[PDB]
């Protein structure tokens, strides 16, 4: 796992490249072995209007998470995205962690972030609740309303526009902090029974379908199979 053979970091706006890093020191602390994706799926390129459209995918797994996707992109010149997931192996019942940043060259427009709740209580476990609880309140200026399609998300969700640099820097510092609540935890983890883990199971294919609501522009770039393909294997397996 590492991102200096990244194309896109050095063009990718700087929050973006900031997270990124973050994750990959997250990651590299787990046992992480290779997760294959489809052989054209892993770095992908086409056209959007005249401008280059360029996809990096890279995909692991621990026996605690099914599948870990980081993805970054740079969709044209006045859009760059980064999505990552953590799929949880559901015989472990760990929460999913998520989060999306949405950049231009002007600067960030949305960042998303949450550990969300597998189990059919909605809550998260009780160490994540204990270590979350004394980190206190971080606080954000322009704080966004989830659609409906919401609240597949945690109250501990962050849902923001940054409003300046202190804001990128917080926004990222709490992915830190959940990730380094979440990683510990995936290895002090012990097997569900088989009833609570079809009920994990069964909340990861909810989150999935949910997340249906990306598509437009990979439709007008590579056509609706290509774009159902990728949001059914890459993003959103069920
Ligand atoms: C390479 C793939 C890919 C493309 C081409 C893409 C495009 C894309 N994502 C957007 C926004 C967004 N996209 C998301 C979130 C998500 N999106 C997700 O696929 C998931 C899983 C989440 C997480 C909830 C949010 C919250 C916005 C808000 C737009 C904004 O406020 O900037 C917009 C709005 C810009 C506009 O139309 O004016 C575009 C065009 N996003 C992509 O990921």
């Amino acid at each position: 796992l590492s991102l200096t053979n990244s194309s896109l970091m050095p063009t990718l706006n700087p929050m973006i490249q900031q997270l990124a890093l973050a994750i990959a020191a997250s990651w590299q602390s787990l046992p992480l072995k290779p997760y294959q994706l489809p052989e054209d799926l892993g770095y992908v390129e086409g056209r959007l209007e005249g401008e280059k459209l360029v996809i990096e995918n890279r995909c692991y797994q621990t026996p605690q998470f099914r599948k870990m996707h980081l993805e970054l992109a740079k969709v044209g010149k006045g859009l760059d995205i980064l999505h990552c997931v953590m799929f949880p192996e559901p015989l472990y019942g760990l929460p999913l962690f998520g989060c999306d940043i949405v950049a231009g060259p002007g600067g960030v427009s949305a960042a998303i972030a949450d550990l969300s709740p597998t189990q059919s209580d909605r809550q998260l476990p009780a160490a994540y609740q204990k270590s979350l609880a004394e980190l206190g309140q971080p606080e954000f200026e322009q704080q966004r309303e989830l659609p409906p399609w919401g609240e597949i998300f945690s109250e501990y969700c962050l849902f923001i526009r940054p409003s300046n640099v202190t804001e990128e820097e917080r926004f990222v510092q709490r992915v830190v902090d959940f990730l380094q609540i979440h990683c510990h935890q995936s290895i002090v983890a012990e097997p569900l029974s088989e009833a609570q883990t079809l009920e994990h199971r069964q909340g990861q294919i909810h989150y999935c379908q949910q997340q249906q609501k990306t598509r437009r522009d990979l439709e007008k770039a590579f056509g609706e199979a290509w774009a159902e393909r990728y949001m059914s294997q890459v993003l959103f397996d069920v």
